[PDB]
């Protein structure tokens, strides 16, 4: 003992993508083996709201109870900087304990996406890299996605954001095809998703030239 | 109460570059406010060692001690996979607490450097970026800086490694520089360190084609 209350946000792309539900999700532990009523009540804003998805605590290995609460954001309000409240009121706790989330502040800067063919060098190889950088963005909270003509590609991986000399974001992704693939003509394409961004997605494609 | 151990590494590059003076750094705190007393005893894979500077221990401002014991490696051995073991004895600690380290295991694996020109897009602006791409390398351990004909370069960022599809490390370091300099004819070298590269550098210069 005693509670310990962590409040999550959503995943950043349910958050960039309208058709998506992002939730921000409040999991308090340490809950007495004795003592087991959890009240929430959650704000945004201030305002109280009443439409979170409350579950049946569930008792944990280490003889200590686990309960969480969902709430439903909006597209619309997380992106618009709306502060969401869970508070947890235990009668083990002697005032309810709170927590504040909202997304990552600041003023959004839009990303710059360049995609970048293999060196000269590479082209010995019987893979080769596609590279798009993604730079001068704010904030950090992105997704990186490759395809190629309709269904997406494996073998992609993409560096975590890095925090740039201006107080901005940078970030490269990296494409591996056959480099029978990249000869033939067979168009890539790099989509970012990123709030700054129209509609929250750009997309760049890169051939062979 | 009662006493930790932590033993630390040396710095990647200290470890890349003969000329330079590799430390392992073993910390022991939580040592009582009252039985000050700490023994440290080292070896190498066994063999115990004589050499470590053992610095007079030093009262935290939350009235407990601190004290360090700095062992100094060989660039020979470290690279070679010796172990080392820091081991504490106090008077309270009924079993002597102990703490092994070494460099990154797994077979050596030697990066591929490319270098890349700024898009066809970037070079609207007043400002480009040059692309170091490392790959393939194995442990990820390295170092990667950019110099123009002799002195270094300030504006670079460089992205943690990040591990790829077949077990290696892949990274990228970006070198922003004024378009003006890169469209001059400048030069511009990308120089990596890694255990795995002959002598464990490698350089890979860019210039306007
Ligand atoms: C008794 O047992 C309890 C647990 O039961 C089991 O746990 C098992 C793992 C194992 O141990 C079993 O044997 C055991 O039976 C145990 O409870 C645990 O207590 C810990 C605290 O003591 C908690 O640790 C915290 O973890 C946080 C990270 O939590 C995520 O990651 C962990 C590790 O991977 C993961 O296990 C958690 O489940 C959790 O995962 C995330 O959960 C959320 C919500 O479900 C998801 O979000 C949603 O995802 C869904 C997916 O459908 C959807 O997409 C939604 O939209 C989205 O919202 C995540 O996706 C999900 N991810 C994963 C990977 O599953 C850490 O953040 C936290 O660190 C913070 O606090 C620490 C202090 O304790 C400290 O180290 C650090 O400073 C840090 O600080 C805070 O956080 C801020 C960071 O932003 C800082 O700014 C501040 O400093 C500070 N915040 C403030 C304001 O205070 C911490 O380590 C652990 O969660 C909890 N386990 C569970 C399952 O809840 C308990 O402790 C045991 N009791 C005893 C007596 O010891
Ligand atoms: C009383 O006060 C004590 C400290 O005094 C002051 O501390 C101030 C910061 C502040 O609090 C003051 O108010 C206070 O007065 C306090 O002591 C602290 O105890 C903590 C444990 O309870 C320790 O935390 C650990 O930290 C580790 C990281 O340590 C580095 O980073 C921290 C954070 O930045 C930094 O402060 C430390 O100084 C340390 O820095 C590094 O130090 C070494 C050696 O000096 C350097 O290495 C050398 O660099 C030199 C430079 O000249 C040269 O280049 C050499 O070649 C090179 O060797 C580093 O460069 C240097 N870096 C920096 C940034 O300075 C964490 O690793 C560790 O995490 C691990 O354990 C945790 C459990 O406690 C856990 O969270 C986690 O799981 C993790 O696990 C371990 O580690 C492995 C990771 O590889 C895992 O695999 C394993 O799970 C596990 N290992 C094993 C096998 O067990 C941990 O958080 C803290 O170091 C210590 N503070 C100091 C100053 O020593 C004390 O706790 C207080 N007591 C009470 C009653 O509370
Ligand atoms: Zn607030
Ligand atoms: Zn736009
Ligand atoms: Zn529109
Ligand atoms: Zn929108
Ligand atoms: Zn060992
Ligand atoms: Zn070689
Ligand atoms: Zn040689
Ligand atoms: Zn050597």
């Amino acid at each position: 003992g005693g509670p310990d209350v962590f409040l999550f946000p959503p995943k950043p792309k349910d958050t960039l993508m309208i058709s998506r539900t992002p939730e921000v999700t409040c999991v308090v532990v340490d809950v007495s083996h004795e003592d087991p009523e959890v009240k929430f009540n959650w704000y945004v804003d201030g305002v109280e709201v009443h439409n979170a998805k409350t579950k049946p605590r569930e008792e944990q290995y280490n003889s200590t109870y686990r309960v969480v609460s969902v709430l439903t954001v909006l597209h619309q309000d997380w992106l618009n900087g709306k502060e969401y409240k869970c508070k947890v009121s235990n009668k083990a706790l002697p005032l309810p304990e709170e927590k504040t989330i909202s997304k990552a502040k600041g003023q959004p800067r839009e990303p710059q996406v360049y995609t970048l063919p293999p060196s000269r060098e590479e082209m010995t190889k019987n893979q080769v890299s596609l590279t798009c950088l993604v730079k001068g963005f704010y904030p950090s909270d992105i997704a990186v996605e490759w395809e190629s003509n309709g269904q997406p590609e494996n073998n992609y991986k993409t560096t975590p954001p890095v925090l740039d000399s201006d107080g901005s974001f940078f970030l490269y992704s990296k494409l591996t095809v056959d480099k029978s693939r990249w000869q033939q003509g067979n168009v890539f394409s790099c989509s970012v998703m990123h709030e700054a961004l129209h509609n929250h997605y750009t997309q760049k494609s890169l051939s062979l030239s």
